[PDB]
């Protein structure tokens, strides 16, 4: 016979590492914002990857994409040219309005590459003194769990046992313009790296005007500003970049996930010349970088952004979201946040019931969703979620929040 | 019209970064062991990127797995299961015979969880004080360029502008057991990473006996062997693992690369149980690590590595090879060395001539290959090649050499 | 005729400096638990000073050693002698069992002297390079306001406005191990200053384990464990000091507030002669310090506090302020914590209701108490407060509380 739920947990837990605490539920398909088990009960979807897809899964265009390219070629190194990569360039530096763009593949390789930048602007081009830089963080900052971005880390889960530590990395309070212009005040900070709004710290959002603050200060203290739009980037939070909704430009922008509709891993760090060209040929790089077959992916998974207006409909419909959680009560539900349809709600945990729980019922209603911490429970359905849907998802909310 | 090989270099040199120094030529489409150019020229592969396509471009049986796959489930994250990534486990923890493997997605990734591994285990196992563990490098090695990884690179191209580095991480002499029992004496050593043949150092072949003298000094001292088989792994090197010429088991090994035959970026770190799990859940990961994208792709890879006895091949085509190149005038080519099919020469370089220049004009001729300084140059065709094949391009290779 | 309140609050507000937001009462008697305003009216004190009047206001027998000693001589300086330091230091180092004491009259200035010798003992013993000594301070510190202090707060109304900011002083979040242990790799840290309850930062009690878990960190790196006791010490938690709960001993203690029962300023530094020895004749001094006025008080003050077992009361007394504050409706006072008798309510505020109208009616209803921002009230009476007394009170916060 084949595998039950039960079959794929045990065998997953005898030959895979256990580095990951999983909701109990075993899929084997995926469309648009439906998930299904090997049961073949169907879920919705509140977590779209960690906002990878955001396009829905398995979108037919990026798929076509993926099988048309996957014929021809599919591998180069940048070693040598091919005749996609240039064009995903062209395309994607114009559509976000820099200079240029560095290809990585997974988020935390376009951070550590947005280091890189920073701290080789920081000794060529700022002058700062050889190795003195400084990147500020802001605490509760999550950008992957290489040795580097942990050192940035204020999770002890994401650092305890790992050290020591990457030196050069100091961290200040998120939301807090007082803070950065303190710390801008060392000459020896080359950057500022920042997520719009929290993710994985809970859908942390900072007040108005923060970003407008912090693009002020880097620009005043000479330091650059980098947006970590891996989570926030392409329609989620309602914009092209979260940033926009200040239309503030920073220095370096970081995008994953969702660039490839959850296809192929796909990262990208986009700046002007003057950071840029900093690093040197032979000075950085990657095997999978800019292959020609993660290129049509993402160029497709981009025009899917635009074609559906999934930025549109996520500010639209993450207001009634919001709106609706707002209703349950002041003692179950203790807050609801969120920008677009990157949402979250904090449950007022007692040592009987959590969110871990409440997650659980969730899934028994046919609704998938992921706590992080014990209090938070993050709401992201994907983008192409239509009114009606998401209402009935509400119903489920609902039902299952006020059964406890 | 469409772009030819010069539009297409002027389009990235626009809008890309300029971080690598590749050789002139613009491929658009490759199968088994030839490239194509955008003017319809052919080429034989001597590159592989970097190892990657040891399967040959576009191999049909991994190419269906990628499209199969693909209209069913793509990615769900580890946060819930999925029918792919605990059957891609099973198979090949049982191939290499460890207790159990932690997906990721590139090699640096793989060589990252690495270090995390062995410091977590250092601190938690061998009780090492927080945090003074040590893990120690071999001058010459490769393995990625994160923050992490240059901070252990003898290379200033690699390292200069992008500190300060990380802390704990010791460099010796490659093929130096002296020096490494030296290292080993401090009890705060957690690991030795290394590779068995140093890749991009320009296939540096250790003396025989240097890997089990290695394996022998990690045991004596309680030191876990972390062998990066990244590049030298999966028949490359006429093996499965090129550290099975001498009967050595590692305690962690890295393996990326043409563990999806270039259609995928997908890496994997296999060791025991002792070992993997004192990363415990929430304490590592990746967004697209275990994807089931990747895993179908991985396990068709892995296939056909076995089915085509590809290893079996590399190992007598190699000897062909380096003995015919050994033919070659003492005057200009001064060295030959590899194993399997990863292998370089070394010429005697002028002031006038270098390495650089004969790979351009091998790629006149029909052969891409990519140089490593200006004496070294690596001839790392698919495993897939035939000896007539080989032979006709040993012809072109040695026309080359003597139009000089 | 004689002065309203009103005549005496805009005669402050013409004549002196605006840096306080105090409560609109004006007070101008004190006895034991109890305030009198110009009106007349009677109020419960639920502030104490901040407390420093744990002994209650104008306690006779620390009035009585005030008034015996003011005839006999008030202020040498300590470039001479007198007759009454050397009793007080004798009785307060035997007290708290350090070698000897250095006597200042703030908090702020003991906290000052504190830093100082942690300097001096990280360049003079340690051997850490002048001047590149650290000192490392938790999230939410308060320990007075001169440059140096606020240099180390995160609360942007202390500092900002206020730099440059004195170097060498970094944050690590508060009840935190791991963050410590992180930050305590570093050789050229000297020192770690932590409050053992946060009393400004709104009664902040860590976890269990906390302070012990800090103890064991600072002794494994040579790091020097200066404990703040400034409020939460002289039996205003229910012991001698709050880090006698873990039977902790810090290497520095700092004293203040409540050391003169609110005579008279006084502050202590305590500390063993390895440390306190490192300050040589001249290095270090302040006019008023030391003076025999206030060390008379400061024996009165210390006796009182042991002749009246008050760390017994306020332990007893505040296990029962608390029982009762947790049956305040758990949708209004979302948390209740404490020590002793420093305690505190978190309460859920709206945009119409917050902390500060809270204390407004509690003053109406005869009680007086400070709030912290918008959402805490803390709730600190003199410890001879008698359990019928606490209970009244409580129903002053109950009827107060409800009334909204
Ligand atoms: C993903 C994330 C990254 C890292 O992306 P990666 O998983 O492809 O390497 C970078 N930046 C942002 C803003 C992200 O959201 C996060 C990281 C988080 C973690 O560190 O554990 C889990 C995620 N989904
Ligand atoms: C590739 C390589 C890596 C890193 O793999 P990645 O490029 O997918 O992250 C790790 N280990 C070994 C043995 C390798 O060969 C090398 C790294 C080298 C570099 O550092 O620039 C270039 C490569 N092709
Ligand atoms: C009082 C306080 C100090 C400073 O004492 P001082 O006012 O006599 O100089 C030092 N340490 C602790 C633990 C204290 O509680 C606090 C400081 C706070 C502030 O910084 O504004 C207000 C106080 N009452």
């Amino acid at each position: 016979g084949p595998p039950t739920s039960d079959d794929i947990f045990e065998r997953e837990y005898k030959y895979g590492a256990h580095n990951y605490h999983p909701l109990p539920v075993a899929l084997e398909r995926g469309k648009g914002i439906y998930l299904w088990d090997v049961e073949g009960r169907k879920y919705f979807d509140f977590l779209s990857s960690y906002s990878a897809v955001n396009q829905g899964h398995c979108h037919p265009k990026i798929v076509n994409a993926l099988k048309s390219q996957v014929d021809k070629l599919t591998l180069t190194s940048r070693a040598f040219y091919n005749n996609v990569l240039g064009e995903y360039e062209e395309y994607i530096t114009k559509l976000f309005n820099y200079h240029k763009v560095l290809p990585m593949n997974t988020g935390v390789e376009a951070g550590e590459t947005a280091c890189k930048l920073a701290r080789k602007w920081g000794y060529t081009v700022k002058g700062i003194q050889k190795y003195k830089a400084k990147i500020v963080f802001a605490a509760g900052n999550f950008w992957g769990r290489t040795l580097s971005a942990i050192s940035s880390s204020t999770d002890p889960t994401s650092y305890d046992g790992f050290g020591p530590f990457m030196p050069g990395f100091d961290i200040i309070p998120y939301n807090d313009l007082p803070a950065l212009e303190r710390a801008l005040q060392d000459p020896n900070v080359a950057a500022f790296m920042v997520e719009p709004i929290q993710g994985e710290a809970g859908v942390v959002v900072p007040d108005p005007g923060y970003l407008m603050g912090v693009r002020e200060l880097c620009t005043r203290h000479q330091v650059l500003f980098i947006a970590d739009e891996i989570q926030t980037g392409l329609a989620r939070t309602g914009r092209w970049l979260a940033v926009d909704y200040e239309n503030v430009r920073p220095d370096i922008v970081l995008l994953g996930k969702a660039l490839s509709g959850g296809l192929y891993p796909v990262s990208a760090v986009l700046c002007d010349d003057d950071i840029m060209l900093t690093i040197k040929p032979g000075e950085h790089g990657s095997t999978y970088g800019g292959n020609p077959l993660g290129c049509r992916v993402a160029i497709a998974a981009l025009e899917v952004l635009e074609e559906e207006n999934l930025a549109e409909n996520a500010d639209k419909l993450g207001i009634i979201l919001r709106n609706e959680l707002m209703k349950l009560p002041s003692d179950v539900v203790t807050a609801v946040r969120g920008k677009g349809l990157l949402n979250a709600i904090v449950i007022k945990e007692t040592k009987d019931w959590d969110a871990w729980k409440v997650c659980l019922r969730l899934r028994d209603n046919g609704l998938l969703a992921k706590p992080t911490h014990g209090d938070i429970i993050r709401f992201a359905p994907p983008l192409v979620i239509k009114e009606d849907e998401l209402r009935e998802s509400i119903e489920i909310i609902n039902k299952t929040i006020l059964s406890f």
